[PDB]
């Protein structure tokens, strides 16, 4: 059962928790509060926590920037090895 | 972190696992293999395991039959107390 799926929690709690984490890339997927039906990827990086809105196309694939995936699961794993950001190199790693 | 979110697993493994469970209502949400981008709710009931396709409307709310929710989280909790089925009375309960 995935350890990164936190269901519907408030952005700030995600921040509060993640800020407590030790490694850059620790993340969780949460269900959006501001954007009902949208997922939000939260990841730790340095002093801050960043959030990426998970997009979904007309065919329903999800993606962050351009490469499409047919599941949060896939998208998550994929970025475990391909930066989630384009400025910095941030790789997802399971929270502790 | 929710114990019912299994990410993307094959329907049959869900069946295999759930069949092993002890109580009617033990369930998990899995990402659909046949319907990419769609979630599937699997629940145990008697000898069988049932699957409900999780619908999503144009506003993006999710639902199973008619009452809409803005998150799998909510939808899941709600049915912990309101049968997921209309013939039988099946309530979600966390897997073991
Ligand atoms: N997929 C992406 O997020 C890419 C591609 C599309 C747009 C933007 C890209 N993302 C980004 O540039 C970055 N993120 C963003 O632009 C994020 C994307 C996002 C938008 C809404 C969200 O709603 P929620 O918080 O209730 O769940 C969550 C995430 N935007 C963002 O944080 O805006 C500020 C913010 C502050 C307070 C409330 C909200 N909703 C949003 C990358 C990380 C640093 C900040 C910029
Ligand atoms: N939300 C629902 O599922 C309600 C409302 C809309 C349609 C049907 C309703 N569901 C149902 O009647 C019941 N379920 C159904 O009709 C389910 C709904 C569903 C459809 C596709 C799915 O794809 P996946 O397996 O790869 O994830 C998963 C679930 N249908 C179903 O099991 O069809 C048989 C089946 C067999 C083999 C492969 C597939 N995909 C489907 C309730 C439980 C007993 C069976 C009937």
């Amino acid at each position: 059962p995935h350890p990164w799926f936190f269901g519907k929690i408030p952005r700030a709690k995600a921040e509060e928790m993640l800020s407590k984490q030790r490694h850059d890339g620790a993340f969780l997927i949460r269900e959006s509060e501001s954007a009902p039906g949208d997922f939000s990827l939260s990841v730790k990086f340095g002093n801050d926590v960043q959030h990426f809105k998970v997009l979904r196309d007309g065919a329903g694939k999800y993606f962050l920037w351009v490469v499409k995936f047919n599941s949060l699961n896939e998208l998550v794993d994929y970025h475990r090895s391909t930066s989630v950001s384009r400025n910095q190199q941030i790789f997802l790693r399971d929270i502790e």
